[PDB]
């Protein structure tokens, strides 16, 4: 199968991408997120946006809930369905936003560790 990565870890918010490919769509790839949150306080109001080259299309559904809870007493699961119609490098820069320790969070990130199986 295609093997799941931590696309994102950092200031204890950490982001795992497990990955199903379409049986029916050589070019549809369906990425299921989960974000987690190792610190003592939650993450509120969590967004988490991506986008794709230009040849790509993507597409976010609903998460789960917009609090990232403290004490890694679970998590946010969204799923992103990414349409590769030309099998090129998968390539994504995700931006993630919310509130922590009293802070307004924001960083922008690319996703650097996409496994070849991921797009292949």
């Amino acid at each position: 199968g295609i093997p799941s990565i931590t696309a994102y870890s950092k200031n204890g918010l950490k982001i795992e991408f497990t990955f199903e490919r379409s049986n029916t769509n050589p070019s549809v790839t369906v990425i299921t997120i989960q974000a987690s949150n190792s610190t003592e306080l939650d993450m509120t109001d969590f967004v988490f946006q991506a986008a794709v080259p230009k040849t790509f299309q993507l597409q976010l559904l609903s998460p789960s809930s917009s609090i990232v809870p403290a004490f890694n007493t679970g998590t946010i699961t969204q799923v992103i369905k990414v349409l590769n119609p030309q099998k090129q490098q998968l390539r994504m820069r995700i931006k993630l936003t919310y509130n922590h320790k009293g802070s307004a969070m924001q960083d922008l990130a690319e996703v650097n560790n996409f496994p070849p199986q991921s797009w292949q």
